[PDB]
């Protein structure tokens, strides 16, 4: 069904609608596509859905000129710890991202490959059972009671990484990228957001290391620029974007409650700017907006009001792409856009729309997303979702 | 004569028309009375000007429930420089601050002492005249070659300050926070801003410090903090406000051109609202917006276009005032006060308009002001600028 409820906005009138370059892509329009995680990735191996994931991916390129970033795809079985969410450090992982990426091209669209560790977000009797680490910034500050407790039951307490074990994963994104580019991706996203390995030592609640990597802003952001600057080495900046969630909780990271968390963030900000300023400026900054701190609560729920995301625009001057809680609110983005650098994810929306792009630029309704078979091992709620003039044959204008 | 070209706006239905409560003070409107230095304090002795200086503050108290922030006050002969700038660490100047802070309250105004040191600032041959150091964050960098080559020449060079010094000039603000208070002032400002000693310590540029008080954010805004700290444990949050000036270049801080500049002050913002939640809330933070980076050029220049303060308001949840190019500008002010939690400075037209609450509520014209007596020893272009009424009478709404 559609959205009942919900009154379309045609924004073909907005720079929503005007072209752009993202690192070597021309873009046709502004409406990106941020990473979702869908869990039909197969075990053993976290490989790509052999059956379906052309189809999905297919399905939302579909629009000439549309920045895809792919679901979150883990750089090494250390990094992982879902057993259904996909890699990109084998061969049999990449013959499918390999398929996934041409058939993207083919619809004239870009793809972008999100690169996921998750620290102490993983499953540690998963790791257990593959006789991995459970990882974080540190040892005695945990997710959450039950993730601690997983983790004593599997015998495999919470590790505080060292500097070696660092560097290690620094070599495992390296070569990550290098996969992704050589299997035909137009670049790479680093994900250091929602509460992940990089966000974790981000983030002073989760980060009480005394080293380096910790105590301080520039110690707690030292991980999150070394991979920038070792992918921007390997690959090229305009191979290379970043993620970041400011004002986020989602898996306990600390959100405007920490006082220091825009400090954090503009630290970081202004590194990139440095780095640009110096000749190397990365692709894009993408922001999860404060609009939504943890992306599990329905639109409207876990609003943050007490902060914006907008200081970034003082320092990084590259592009910027905004996420969350846009589908619902084209009000929202027909002022956002008059920034003349700003994207727009849409999330949940792609998920249960693959022809989102015309819904927007026509003012069409929307089909409703059904969270159930956001995270399922089916077809179903993956690529059956219908475009508009499906859901129409359907009767869905009446329902 | 009046401004020509202006046209006012009267802004007598916004918020600037609004009370608020300001540390201990209930201030009856949100136009406030910046710190402006006026160069009408006698020499020897830095004692407030016995002819004029309390009708200067006595006109510009009219409006009832103003808030007045002095010009800037040496908190000791060694944070001076300036001979005909004002001190607050002697009797006899107390003598002259008391008859001026009776007069304001007479008027049923208020009055907050902004604390003054000026590191490199200084004149640094009135210095070796007097015994004092020429003083700063380093010795290795200077604000501009006359002021290195004077330090020189009086056999004075550039000193950065060691860690007993830095405590000897706190113990000079306790005192001189003490003194304001015990002659009748509502409060203090710690100046922060315009290049002065504490901004010296703040910036990167002018802090090539290795020790505690240089070399990272934290380490930097350590000064700052510790007089913020000392002077709250003095006299209490309520009577202390701090002054910044993020973009600001004048007297050789970096402004917008270092990356890092948003952070370093989001820093500050950040541990002054841990204090805040602490229970220690500063009655206000100040800022200098980036319409004016340099308060000796004419309004419209040295505007920085790549920067906002609102940044300050994501982080800090206190009272906010902000100034820079205001007067000349009802419209933005008119957009800005729709915050309820923030104050506009007025700088220069206060200096011209005795009277300017009133013409701001009424959209009045404004008295064009003199640069040339700002600084001036002089009842000219200090005491004689006339009320509106008065300039009716000399036939200015004709000239
Ligand atoms: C099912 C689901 C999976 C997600 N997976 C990822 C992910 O792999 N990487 C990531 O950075 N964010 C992920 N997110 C967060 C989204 O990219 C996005 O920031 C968030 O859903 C807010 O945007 P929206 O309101 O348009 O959905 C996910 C969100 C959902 C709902
Ligand atoms: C003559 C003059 C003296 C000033 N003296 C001080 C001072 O003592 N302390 C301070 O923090 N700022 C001082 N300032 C800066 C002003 O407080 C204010 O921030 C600036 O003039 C911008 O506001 P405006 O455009 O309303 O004048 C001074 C400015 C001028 C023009
Ligand atoms: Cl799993
Ligand atoms: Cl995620
Ligand atoms: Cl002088
Ligand atoms: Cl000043
Ligand atoms: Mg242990
Ligand atoms: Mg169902
Ligand atoms: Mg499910
Ligand atoms: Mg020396
Ligand atoms: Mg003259
Ligand atoms: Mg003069
Ligand atoms: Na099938
Ligand atoms: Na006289």
């Amino acid at each position: 069904s559609f959205v009942k409820d919900f009154k379309p906005q045609a924004l073909g009138d907005t720079n929503l609608f005007k072209p752009i370059k993202i690192g070597n892509n021309e873009l046709l329009h502004r409406a990106v596509i941020p990473p979702l995680t869908r869990m039909r990735a197969l075990h053993p191996g976290n490989i790509p859905n052999r059956d379906w994931a052309v189809e999905y991916y297919t399905q939302r390129a579909q629009r000439p000129g549309t920045m895809i970033i792919t679901e979150g795809a883990f750089i090494s079985p250390q990094a992982g710890g879902y057993d259904n969410a996909p890699g990109v450090w084998s061969e049999e992982q990449m013959v499918e991202w390999t398929k996934i990426f041409n058939a993207i091209h083919e619809k004239k669209s870009f793809v972008w490959v999100q690169l996921t560790v998750l620290g102490w977000a993983a499953f540690p009797d998963n790791l257990a059972r593959d006789g991995l680490r459970y990882d974080s910034a540190s040892d005695n500050v945990f997710m959450d009671a039950e993730q601690e407790a997983k983790a004593k039951k599997a015998n495999n307490p919470q590790h505080s990484l060292t500097k070696d074990e660092i560097k290690q994963y620094i070599k495992e994104y390296v070569q990550a990228a290098k996969n992704s580019i050589a299997a035909g991706a137009d670049g790479v996203e680093i994900h250091s957001a929602n509460g992940y390995l990089l966000n974790q030592f981000l983030d002073p609640h989760s980060n009480t290391r005394t080293d380096e990597y910790g105590g301080s802003i520039e110690n707690r952001a030292r991980f999150t620029l070394e991979v920038v600057d070792a992918l921007v080495e390997a690959i090229g900046h305009e191979k290379v974007g970043l993620r970041l969630s400011p004002y986020g909780v989602f898996n306990s990271m600390s959100g405007g409650a920490e006082t220091g968390i825009v400090a954090q963030y503009a630290y970081v900000a202004g590194e990139l700017e440095k780095r640009a300023k110096a000749g190397k400026r990365l692709a894009f900054v993408h922001l999860v907006e404060p609009r939504v701190t943890n992306p599990f609560l329905t639109e409207g729920e876990g609003e943050y009001e007490g902060g914006s995301n907008d200081f970034v625009y003082s320092i990084w001057k590259g592009p910027v792409i905004r996420a969350g809680n846009f589908a619902l609110h084209p009000e929202v983005v027909r002022e956002e856009v008059k920034d003349k650098r700003t994207l727009i994810g849409y999330g949940r929306f792609f998920i249960s729309n693959p022809d989102l792009v015309d819904r927007l630029e026509k003012g069409l309704p929307l089909n409703k997303y059904d969270r159930d078979t956001f995270y399922q091992m089916s077809a179903h709620g993956y690529i059956d979702y219908p475009t508009y003039e499906e859901a129409l044959k359907l009767g869905w204008d009446k329902k």
